[PDB]
């Protein structure tokens, strides 16, 4: 059902508050197949024993192919057997501490369609084990266009939400958050401050009557959700807020009590983790997802990584 | 080369500005492939006559099956054949009237990789007819993440140009329009005044020094045109400004001369080409692109259609 429902019943389950996520580069794919080939498969032979691996769709017939596929002919298809095997790696290395998980789709598209294939094996894979999902999008275009978006989310990637950029139009939202011919409704996280060094160009130096850009945002988005049926529906719209942008992280806590926020920034980015960005937020924290991604999918041991930050978060949370 | 001077060239060479949407929804393949189904696979039969169909990268033995189906192996490929074969219609029917094609990425990602597929050979059919491109996307992240976008639109693609939502900022176009490390240079479009009813609330309602939001975007994404070197290298970031803004159209080519601008709006929706759009920011006119969509590729002759607007737009290009 409902990911409002979702993600309190999980966070019941394992107690925290961590997003992992996964931006798989280049370099991470050739680099676990080098590991890989001078390891005899190991982890692939890890991987092919999960239980829920049968319940992707995309190319079972390679992908559960037990590894004689280096040159027993299949050669092309090699880049495609790796990505999605590393993928599987850190999911089953990781699941156990994280909450949701966020992929982001631009690491899934730059080598055409089969890195489309293996997002669509990557959400089953999650959906399957029951974990709540992101895809890291920030979708916007007019609307009998965004449905596409909306088509490609949550119809056949199955995912629970999705990163929206709004500066088009608050409207948007409409056939993004809710299908009438299905009759179904969807959540999703705008962008209201990103951690990028320049962002304060437009989410601040922009205002409406002393309110900056960011706020104003905010409250066009939350205003967007009351208008549509979704708190009701067990769905929200919810807030991407970098984790350095802390006197923002207090406003938006406070002037938007119950809201959902996904957070960006612990690791890579770092800044201060247990500074008033995790703290200051709490009950039902679930409506605070501190992404990490990197930290976890690039350290040579994601399992350790993802305990580090699991603890971390753990602690903090008092 | 760069896009400039392709631009420039194809501008003398067919005396237009008219720039054609490739964006093709589900009821557009269906109604394709009965027709054929049913006239006997006369297009279909066509695209097979042309030049460029024998360089296709992806999946060129199924797309070149004997017109018909004669209904054998492949139901698997269906769908494929018929998105394909629909795209190289179009093309085949209109590209004589281009100035650019257009194509929103939207139309092509719902289905998984699939239309990815189509996708690419769209852009390879048309950087083989030596045809101006522009992916519409309205591509948006961090910079580590964008460049991702960047290989996706520039290396794979072959694209001339995309659509960028600048609103995270303008650092990101370093990765976009700017690759360091083949020291290539990329051009790019960015939203200024999109065509959606309530374009306005942040586009317009926003401002600093009593400039509005679509200014300043407007004004700091040519700052960073300038402190990349793009014009230097035949290159730029231009304007998405839709038909509709006939103000902000005037505006900006009255306080921007020479920049480049892309004027969706014209056909499936209202008012009219003239009306102020492409005399409100007449110029050198590869620099005002009037882009026409549906209302070619829903119109049961296309050609026609295409030849009825690149009529009008000529005409009002006194
Ligand atoms: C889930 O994908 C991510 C995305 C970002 C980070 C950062 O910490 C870097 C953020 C910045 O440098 O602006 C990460 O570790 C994983
Ligand atoms: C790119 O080709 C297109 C695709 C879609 C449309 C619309 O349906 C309305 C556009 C709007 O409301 O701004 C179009 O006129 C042209």
């Amino acid at each position: 059902m409902g990911f409002k429902v979702k993600l309190e019943k999980r966070r019941n389950a394992i107690n925290t508050c961590l997003c992992i996520g996964l931006d798989p580069d280049e370099k991470d794919i050739e680099n676990f197949m080098k590991n890989e080939k001078e390891n005899n498969y190991n982890n692939i032979k890890k991987n092919l024993k999960e239980k829920y691996i049968n319940n992707v769709s995309i190319k079972k017939d390679i992908l559960l192919k037990a590894p004689d596929n280096i040159i027993r002919e299949e050669k092309s298809e090699e880049f495609f057997y790796f990505f999605n095997h590393f993928c599987f790696y850190i999911i089953n290395e990781t699941n156990k501490y994280a909450l949701t998980f966020k992929m982001n789709f631009a690491f899934y598209i730059p080598y055409g369609s089969v890195g489309i294939d293996v997002l669509k094996n990557v959400f089953d894979y999650l959906y399957e084990l029951n974990i709540p999902t992101i895809l890291d999008m920030k979708i916007n275009d007019i609307g009998n266009t965004v449905k596409n978006y909306r088509k490609f989310i949550f119809e056949y990637l199955k995912s629970d939400s999705c990163t929206v950029n709004i500066y088009m139009g608050t409207n948007m939202l409409k056939d993004i958050c809710y299908d009438e011919e299905k009759n179904k409704y969807y959540s999703a996280f705008v962008l209201v401050k990103t951690t990028n060094p320049d962002s304060a160009i437009f989410q601040k130096n922009l205002s409406l009557d002393n309110k900056q850009a960011y706020v104003i945002m905010a409250q066009e988005a939350l205003n967007m959700s009351s208008y549509l049926n979704l708190e009701q529906n067990n769905e929200f719209i919810g807030f991407v807020v970098g984790a350095n942008s802390y006197d923002e992280m207090n406003y938006i806590r406070t002037y938007f009590p119950n809201c959902y926020i996904l957070s960006p920034g612990i690791g890579a980015q770092n800044g201060d983790l247990h500074k008033t960005l995790t703290n200051g937020y709490h009950k039902s924290y679930e409506k605070i997802l501190i992404n990490i991604g990197r930290a976890i999918t690039k350290n040579p041991y994601p399992q350790k990584a993802a305990q580090m930050y699991y603890d971390q978060i753990n602690a903090i949370l008092k």
